[PDB]
């Protein structure tokens, strides 16, 4: 029987920031009760450590530079030399998603929330293999309804953050957004219970700006300014989520639902106070704070509860794993993900991915088993033992210079298979980046 | 008395492959005494290792970079996801060139032979600050005549290699094309005698293809292959600037003109059979052999015959040299280049450039003072003392990381000052440019 999958996606959430993942400061009974239902990843990965490409990684299972989706996309802020601005950056249509791939299988499909793969018409959701849309295209937007008049004064890209059904319909939420998001979600089970359906819940929780329930900020009276907003928005977040797993309870579709948690990027932890506890690091640089995620798989009667895979895997990982789970017999040959599902259950002993690679412009990283290079424009290449050194505070680069030598080649084989970028940052942001990566270079620790 | 100015810039020289840079094997008596009538560089760089990047620095006395014109252009070579493309590429059109400035100065300018600084009429020269052209518009074509079937049945890029007087009045050399270029160099010198001229004589010598006046071979029985055709493609080279150097002394003008031997990048020693001795590396790498060249300035009565200048010098410090002894009193606030004259006659005994940078993509150099620091995608940066290893072959980067890091730092804070490229390369010729670069990582040697 064709399961049903449930793909639950955060935005800029923190390492460290659930139950499951060591969290005793902040509230999230729904998705630790998720953890314990499934198997926990103690390294899952995003494809990257800003959000469009991560997205485009995850719809299309493949390594998004290979398609040149390499620098993130976001109107307005594009070099003036930048080949593609505006509303014609997006997932290439040569690209096959997700959505595309439960089609054929005979899926209902819905994504509820942020999209960022494109803000023109051709770029939409419902031309993506997605039946349903209720979200916004671009990469941010308020919690609670804009005015009319915000609507008017906005830029030219502004009309992206406008919350909009299927192809165009646009209408502000009537609550704070996080509800909105799982209900739909959970009303979008009830209409599809007696069919196949793969739903995309992707939270723009818990991304700038930091608004919040009042209700929810007054479960945390012992904490201030921005980690108190990231506290009721987890709460939230967690809330929203529990709508969707509680229905699937309801209905009776737990034995035959696979459910995914996991998170775009790692936390950007100057923005929403996020904690990528024990990792270095945060969004938009490549260190373990910026590329490992929170990642759960449940699939009862199929995944052991409470257990856990240490193995590295990859949001690249899902789409492969759910067209099989969907019965799939025709993979296209260009896939960089793998199948989880004999490795979860050790059928497969070997690692998923003995090699993962990360890239934008002259930021990149190859790792080999546990070894990890990282290549920087503005200081030499660092080399980590991740079995001793989670945090890549202890470079061995000078003490393994032939295992230095070896990784740097083989990282410049992979970036030769790849398009160059289609679209280019203003250069400043190369120095936010790195700025940011240096204030936060020490461990970050559970508070 | 304004002075005259000839700027001979030849195409793909080996560093050694002049008398004046030590060959015993090669004939270049015309420009031997060139040398001997002036100073010397002995540490003249290109701002790029490639055609069209150093012929945009050349033209503007500016890092290229900061102007977006990082990688070659080379219609058909350029990724799909390029944002310029064919005839789009060229020296933006908000740039100034050395013609506009010497035109300012009451100069009649011309260009003879070579352009690459856009196919589209837009960059043509006679929109650049030139009054009159006999040349090409693209990289390469061939020393005879094409016929017309030939012209009519070239690709959709073939446009550029037609040989063109002015703007489109196309007809094809009527003797090899070394010759035709010196000959027009020394008719427009003729034409001119009475009145301050500019010439930028841009000779295809000594690039591909491998085709040679069939004297100019008799003169070389005892070598074979392409070493045979590059001799007899610098004996024409030599005789076609002996047309124009013997034109000014001819006509009384040798004391009140500034002859300029210089050369577009490092020699291509396996297209070209070039020899950089006694360089390591080639045209399109960044070691010594491909941004180091043969680099002459005589201006008799106000340099000093037979002299040596052993600071490095930049081709980007000709524009500002050129204009003020134009007698320019308004050069732009944006040049990177400095006036050499005080520098030739010990007005000022500082070195012209501290400083010094190169780059294409992950491709990057500092060089402070004597220290060069080179950053690669494939293999830890190598840092070089060239005041002792003018041959690249003592890596000191492991000796001294403090300095090493510190290196990287400034080569960052530079490149923070640049545009982002304005078109990129396929992916496959940072592969190519690589591996030649590891085909002469060795010394060079006079044969
Ligand atoms: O005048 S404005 O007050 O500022 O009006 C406000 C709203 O506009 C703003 O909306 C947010 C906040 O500031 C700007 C915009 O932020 C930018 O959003 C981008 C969305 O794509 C992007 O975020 S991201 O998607 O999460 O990556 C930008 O962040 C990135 O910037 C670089 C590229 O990658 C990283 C950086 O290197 C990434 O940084 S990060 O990792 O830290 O996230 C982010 O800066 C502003 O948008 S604007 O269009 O520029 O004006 C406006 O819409 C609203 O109506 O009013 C408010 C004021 O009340
Ligand atoms: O069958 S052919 O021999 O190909 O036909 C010939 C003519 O077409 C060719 O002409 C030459 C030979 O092959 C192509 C062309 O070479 C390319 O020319 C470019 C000019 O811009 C460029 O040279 S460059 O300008 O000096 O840089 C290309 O070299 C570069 O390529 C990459 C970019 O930088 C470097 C590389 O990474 C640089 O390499 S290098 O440093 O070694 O120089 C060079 O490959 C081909 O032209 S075509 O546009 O592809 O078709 C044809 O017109 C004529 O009619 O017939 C001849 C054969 O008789
Ligand atoms: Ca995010
Ligand atoms: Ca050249
Ligand atoms: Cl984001
Ligand atoms: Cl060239």
């Amino acid at each position: 029987s064709k399961p049903n999958i449930v793909l639950i996606f955060a935005d800029d959430a923190g390492f460290g920031d659930f139950g499951f993942q060591g969290s005793t400061q902040l509230k999230t009974p729904n998705l630790d009760k998720l953890a314990q239902s499934g198997v926990r990843f103690t390294q899952g990965y995003v494809s990257d450590s800003t959000s469009g490409p991560s997205r485009a990684g995850l719809m299309t299972g493949k390594y998004q530079q290979r398609f040149g989706y390499e620098e993130i996309n976001v109107p307005g802020f594009m070099s003036g030399n930048s080949a593609l601005k505006g509303a014609d950056m997006g997932l290439p249509l040569d690209q096959k998603t997700m959505g595309d791939y439960l089609k054929e299988q005979g899926y209902k499909t819905a994504v509820f929330g942020k999209w960022h793969l494109g803000d023109a018409d051709r770029f939409h959701p419902l031309k993506r293999g997605f039946d349903t849309f209720l979200g916004f295209r671009g990469g941010d937007r308020s919690y609670f309804n804009y005015s009319e008049q915000e609507m008017k004064n906005g830029n030219k890209h502004f009309f992206d953050k406008k919350l909009e059904r299927d192809f165009g319909n646009y209408e502000e939420p009537k609550e704070y957004l996080t509800d909105v998001l799982g209900k739909e979600a959970a009303k979008y089970i009830e209409q599809n219970k007696d069919e196949p359906f793969f739903i995309y819940l992707a939270f723009n929780a818990v991304h700038t700006p930091l608004e919040s329930d009042p209700k929810d900020l007054a479960k945390f009276p012992n904490l201030t300014g921005k980690r108190k907003e990231l506290a009721a928005m987890t709460l939230g977040l967690d809330r929203a989520s529990g709508y969707v797993l509680d229905k699937l309870k309801e209905l009776g579709l737990d034995d035959n639902t696979i459910v995914v948690f996991s998170n775009d990027n790692g936390g950007p932890s100057d923005k929403n106070a996020s904690n990528n506890a024990p990792l270095a690091g945060t969004k938009s640089n490549q260190l373990e704070g910026g590329i490992r995620v929170p990642f759960l798989i449940s699939w009862p009667k199929h995944i052991k509860p409470g257990s856990t895979y240490d193995y590295p895997v990859s949001t690249l990982d899902l789409l492969p794993t759910f067209y099989s789970a969907a019965k799939g017999k025709a993979l296209g040959s260009d896939i960089d993900g793998v199948d989880l599902l004999p490795y979860i259950q050790g059928e497969n002993t070997a690692r998923p991915h003995k090699v993962m690679y990360w890239k934008k412009e002259n930021r990149a990283v190859i790792r080999d088993n546990d070894w990890k290079l990282i290549r920087y424009p503005d200081r030499p290449a660092e080399l980590y033992d991740l079995s001793s050194d989670i945090s890549e505070q202890t470079d061995l680069a000078a003490k393994n210079p032939e295992r230095v030598k070896t990784m740097f080649k083989s990282l410049f084989e992979w970036e030769l298979t790849l398009e160059r970028p289609r679209w280019l940052l203003k250069r400043k942001y190369e120095k936010y980046d790195i700025d940011r990566m240096d204030k936060y270079r020490l461990p970050a620790t559970q508070p």
